[PDB]
């Protein structure tokens, strides 16, 4: 698709089975999610953000969909405002900006 | 242009008679820069985003050019890690997001 910027880029994407929102974002490094649940093992991280610093879950590896392509990649889970998807993944999708 | 997501989409800008590298970012309202001094009225606001709010300058009505594309728009100053350009821009010079 084309997305245009008039409104927030949100998105449904699905992960462990089950639809979410998130903010298509050029601005982050990393995808960050509202406090979830996901298996596995996980490592720190510290990210920053417009406000300040937050700690996070490091996820590896996650399967998420994301307007209906299919990533595999890394999540964090943390105190953000709203679900992010990231750089990490919007590369996977094969997003590009253009004007 | 097309611009890749690959590494962070930094650009330069030109606004109050300054050369600026600032973000493409479609997870962002506004436009956020870092202190330096604008012309005319301004009032404060609080923006939220990752970490929280931070308090800011807005300036309305003040041009700008991004990546050579010329716009008007409210530009916030305050003490943002790095200068963003916000929706409220990236619409003005036709900014889209494609996969
Ligand atoms: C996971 C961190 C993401 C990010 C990283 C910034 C950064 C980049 C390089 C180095 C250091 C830091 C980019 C980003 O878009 C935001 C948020 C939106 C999620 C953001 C950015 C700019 C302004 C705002 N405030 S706002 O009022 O314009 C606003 C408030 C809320 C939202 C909402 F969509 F998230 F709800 C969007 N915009 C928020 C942020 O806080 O940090
Ligand atoms: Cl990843
Ligand atoms: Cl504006």
């Amino acid at each position: 698709p084309q997305i245009t910027l008039w409104k927030r880029p949100l998105v449904t994407i699905k992960i462990g089975g089950q639809l979410k929102e998130a903010l298509l974002d050029t601005g982050a490094d990393d995808t960050v999610l509202e406090e979830m649940s996901l298996p596995g093992r996980w490592k720190p991280k510290m990210i920053g953000g417009v406000g300040g610093f937050i700690k996070v879950r490091q996820y590896d590896q996650i399967l998420i969909e994301i307007c209906g392509h299919k990533a595999i990649g890394t999540v964090l889970v943390g105190p953000t405002p709203v679900n992010i998807i990231g750089r990490n993944l919007l590369t996977q999708i094969g997003c590009t900006l253009n004007f």
